[PDB]
């Protein structure tokens, strides 16, 4: 159920050990010695990542990894699609911009944090969720010289609880992390975008990176002298699997959960933000869908930019399927509602009236909250033209010096990565009018940004005579109207431009309603820390969990699978014969890679298959886990490792608001598909010999 | 594998079925000599299977059984289709006009007859021994002179089996006043529609009901309102026990047609030419449709149906190739005739080998024509609307070239030209799914092998089929109305030899029949070749485990009631509850709509008597019975005989089995008779029925 704090472990530790842990509790975090929490990383600020071996090899997923797989990837060697396996360390890939941050310590400094507080005056302050007032905080504490008296260490302190609870993490940040390995594409991402969000998953997502750092294991940037990091703990590869009700634990860094919503917030976010979002997509992709089935080039320059929008698309389905299927409001409603007659009985009102506060500031915000969402999803992201190039106040005071071609090459420049080789003006077009259609029937004239007033008072509502119109007459529609442009610029020309008086004022209108709904959030923060204060003393802290927000946790469960509907049952684990049902060798997304058809085919799987002879590839567990757990290690009950996490059910993406115990599954890559991997389709044997592997 | 069983093999295959949880006595599920639960089942409507549940002739059959009869007596003022309909008195009930119920009073075998009788050889290649009106001539020798004005009522039929090695006598006895009594709304009984077909889990209440009236002496009588409801032989109970996991059930029924006894190279045969064939032209054909229905709302409505059509047999190709490639159809197959001409070559015997042989080489022979019929009757035939145009008549055509006949010709061409040009036929749509057709049957047909009138399109065209189907349309006297109506002012017989149209439309046709022309003769040595073929594996394995082929007459088949695993880490268990009907609704898509009526009833939990022991309420299961088209509305039969459900559909993973069997696939797919029963209750109302009902606790 639960994303605890590492400082939680001492009060959850007999519930887990009822629940089947067996290792001790300082083995798997002790706050003042080495534990299993040393071998966890946060991977690329985003990421996480954990120690594999003694001489710093990280597991991670591929697609953490990609970018870096594919910043080495050239026409020569294409180790996006062909996989990625350095035979000796010196052959593994620096990569620049890269960061692995391990978690020295955590202290609690709540105390600390609100006797500084109380120096404030102002009562509505935000000092207290304020980066740069806890960071002036956390170095105060720390101390002057710090970090040069403690080398690759820093401080940082975070809220939790919505400012209830603060916590000081002294970091360690290491950023020489070279490219070790990664399996081809087609096993790293099998499933590609079909079978993202879904279970039964057949996914071999993980990459190998190794840490490098100066000859005392201290960080230092990238150079040819830096040496392997040998850390102090490191995880034990289990080969002996995993079991339907087995114990699993987590440890990573969730993102962001809102726990803590009010009923009224469960609305909005359905009513407003997620309906939006599924109505504006829609929309965009159906006209992007009908373009590339029809042309065959239309499809290779819009393939990823269909893909990107569908990807927050199908998670606002699947949030909108738990609000409506699981009684997400009516348990918000529950939770406020037992807080309110609480408060009724100690004769305390502050907690109705902050759950007041917030419903208050919900409907006021209304309006302005769909404004938002409607040109966000409508022009912002739904219209490419709405991204075209705007001129900047020093280019035209240079058009109107010779420094005129200046300018004109800076411009050029921005309407070449507007209109690029992925561009079809006649597919904007098209996108533009459906799109353009539907955000004039939902927002009136008086709402409308400046140049869209244009449909109904120069062109008699006809959007496609609008858009065409743009399109003829703009220094933008064409390379030979930009040219012609080019050639004899006046800044009266642009400040006439119908292309860039839409770009202009759907951007005015965008920048007005942000400024507008800023000043909402305040009001929240501070009614949700007094909301979160009470349901702490009303019900503690030891079931009710802080929400993520991109620091360490851990999270337990069992390997278990589920039904996601009438007489469908889904199990906890899947196997190769899974990725040869779904071979489709004329389907990118599902051609199987030949050196794996050829294991499967000779049961080439040596210590890896299990007691039955057949060979798993994923695994799923009832952990509470989200974006930010990419990557996270799966241990056993001993703390072994098992499984690499890399995603979550459809039917889950609800548990940021309410975990939801009998459909929410975090899909992890199984360790021993992993190693098959590496030692069957890689050949890297170095990689096999370096782990610990426990039979 | 696990099969069709004649009534005649219940003798030979009882043990078996006893051990595997049958209960009831042998000749109370069948006695050639005397009433049995045999006589409770009937062939409703000639192709769909029915069942008598009342001493009053009440019967229950599939709702998609019963459709054209709820749809014939529906109105604007009384949608029966979709409100349902409930007769609340026998007099209420609706009569049906052309509707039929067939009893199997006797059946007996008579392959010694037949076979002797066939000796009177005056050629060994005679294909009478299949021929109906032959047999029809043998069935009525031996019944005797005038046995139907002497019976009124009763019917005699012989059939082949076996390839020919087994004949039977059918004595039928005919009812045709039936009359409908009860159907629930279509969003139960079609409440997947279109898009649950083939499918398991399944949440379709698939039920209606009728009643057989006679006269007063229960004999056969055609509609009269002085009929009387029939008192039957025999008629089921129904039992409310319900089903759990690996329950015994049976079902009897008239199974349409399998194949059991295919070569592998008629299995190569039906995947690469038939199938391979049919899923390309219907992908190219539904996908230029769907294109033009999702564009325009009035296009959705007029192609709605032949989109849904087409999409019937392409989803059954997809399904039997799908099995043909994993479940090792073609193998089993080839190690079937391999042990057939092992055990030949060791009794001394060739011709087993040599009528595999010939069914090999006559499959091999036709292959290039078949693929040409296959392609011309997807491709053109069936995919393009305006190969369906009007051709004039050769008497036609001669009032047109002295008389006033010239306006009764253009009258009867007028209503043919109303006919494919109706309110649901879009020019434009056509033109597309013809060029996009043609383009595919020009890339597979080549020059010489073509239709004359499409050999234009290269010496005419240049190759171009865009311009070539404007041109039909823009110089055919049927590519539009007013084009029709300035020929039918002044028509002429030259301008109708010249049409376009007609040309490709003649052409075509002319192409489809000099094909299936040269085909027909290949049918005849495959067939001999198989009369041989199933004898031999008949005196090799005996007629204890391999079963006749489906051929429309009264067959039995057990299993049990049991989910499966489609694919890897995927389980669908046995049972889907009302729970699963909720879980789809969506009340903006016609086909899962939900009845306010049945929602109430699931929120309230009004299950009385009908729901299982945990409180939940049953829909439908899925038994290992081998089934095929033919068996919709078939009874299902618990340990005891007692009617748990009504057989509807198969899921699509066992297509493949009118060829083999699949064990770990293949389910009949069947409503719960407890949810039959609360839907009678709950939403009809119709207490009467429940009453004349011998329901079991
Ligand atoms: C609940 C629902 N409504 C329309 N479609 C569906 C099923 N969706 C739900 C959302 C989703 C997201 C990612 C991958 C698959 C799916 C399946
Ligand atoms: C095996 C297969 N090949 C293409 N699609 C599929 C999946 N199934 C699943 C859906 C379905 C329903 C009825 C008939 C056939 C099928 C096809
Ligand atoms: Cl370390
Ligand atoms: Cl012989
Ligand atoms: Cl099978």
């Amino acid at each position: 159920e639960g994303m605890w704090l590492m400082q939680q472990l001492g009060r959850k530790y007999a519930q887990m050990k009822e629940r089947g842990l067996k290792m001790k509790e300082y083995d798997l975090y002790n706050p003042n010695g080495t534990s299993l929490k040393d071998a966890v990383v946060l991977f690329d600020g985003g990421c996480t990542g954990e120690v594999v071996s003694d001489r710093g090899l990280v597991l991670t997923n591929h697609h953490c990894g990609y970018d870096m797989i594919q910043a080495h990837s050239t026409l020569e060697h294409n180790y996006l699609e062909n996989g990625f396996w350095a035979m000796r360390e010196a052959d593994e890939l620096p990569n620049k911009d890269i960061s692995v941050v391990f978690i020295d310590k955590i202290e609690d400094v709540t105390d600390y944090v609100k006797k500084e507080l109380k120096a404030i005056k102002d009562p509505n302050s935000m000092d207290y969720l304020s980066p740069k007032y806890l960071q002036k905080l956390a170095d105060k504490k720390a101390g002057k010289n710090f970090s040069a008296k403690n080398p690759g260490l820093s401080v940082e302190i975070k809220a939790f609880y919505g400012g209830n609870l603060y916590l000081m993490f002294t970091k360690k940040t290491y950023t020489d992390v070279r490219l070790v390995g990664a399996p081809p594409s087609s096993i790293g991402k099998f499933g590609a975008d079909t079978d993202n969000w879904i279970w039964p998953r057949h996914t071999g997502d993980f990459s190998i990176f190794r840490i490098y750092a100066d000859k005392n294991g201290n960080p230092a940037p990238y150079s040819e002298d830096n040496v392997p990091l040998k850390p102090k703990r490191f995880f034990n590869i289990s080969l002996g699997g995993v079991q339907e009700n087995d114990y699993a634990m987590i440890m990573g860094f969730p993102g962001t959960t809102h726990r803590y919503f009010t009923a009224s917030e469960v609305d909005e976010w359905k009513s407003i933000d997620n309906d939006i979002r599924i109505r504006m997509r829609d929309i965009r992709q159906g006209v992007m869908l009908r373009e590339m089935l029809a042309d065959p080039q239309i499809k290779i320059m819009y393939s990823a930019k269909y893909a990107a929008s569908q990807n927050a698309y199908k998670r606002a389905i699947g949030a909108n399927w738990a609000i409506k299927t699981r009684g997400l409001r009516q348990n918000k409603q529950a939770m406020q509602d037992r807080l309110i007659a609480w408060g009724a009985k100690q004769g305390t009102p502050r907690y109705e009236e902050a759950v007041h506060e917030i419903d208050a500031t919900v409907a006021k915000r209304a309006d302005l909250r769909r404004r938002y969402w409607m040109i966000e999803e409508g022009i912002i992201r739904g219209i490419e033209f709405a991204r075209s190039p705007i001129p900047t106040e020093d280019e035209t005071k240079a058009l109107q010096a010779s420094a005129r071609k200046e300018a004109i090459d800076k411009i050029r420049t921005r309407y070449s990565k507007f209109a690029n080789k992925d561009y079809s003006a006649e597919v904007d077009k098209k996108v533009a009018v459906a799109m353009l259609t539907e955000y004039l029937k939902e927002i009136p004239y008086e709402n409308l940004p400046l140049h869209l007033r244009l449909v109904k008072d120069r062109f008699a509502g006809d959007v496609q005579a609008y858009v065409d119109d743009i399109f003829a007459r703009s220094v933008f529609g064409s390379e030979a109207q930009f040219d012609a442009f080019a050639a004899v610029p006046s800044v009266e020309k642009l400040a006439e431009d119908p292309m860039v008086l839409f770009a202009s004022s759907v951007f005015d209108e965008y920048r007005k309603l942000y400024n507008e709904l800023r000043p909402y959030d305040d009001p929240i923060l501070r009614a949700q820390r007094t909301y979160i204060a009470g349901l702490l003393e009303m019900d503690g802290d030891q079931d009710q969990f802080p929400d993520a927000n991109l620091t360490l946790r851990f999270t337990y469960g069992q390997v278990k699978g589920y039904s996601p509907r009438d007489n469908v049952y889904y199990g906890h684990q899947t196997t190769l014969d899974g990725v040869m049902e779904k071979e489709d060798p004329d389907n990118w997304e599902f051609v199987v890679d030949p050196k794996l058809k050829a294991v499967y085919e000779r049961k080439d799987f040596g210590r890896y298959a299990d007691r039955s002879g057949r060979m798993p590839v994923a695994f799923c567990a009832t952990t509470h886990t989200t974006g930010g757990n990419s990557g996270s290690p799966v241990m056993n009950a001993n703390g072994e490792l098992i499984g690499l996490n890399f995603d979550r059910n459809w039917e889950g993406v609800g548990g940021d608001i309410q975990y939801l115990a009998d459909y929410q599954r975090s899909i992890i890559v199984d360790i021993r598909y992993v190693l098959l991997v590496i030692d069957k389709v890689g050949g890297c044997q170095r990689l096999l010999d370096e782990m610990n592997i426990v039979p």
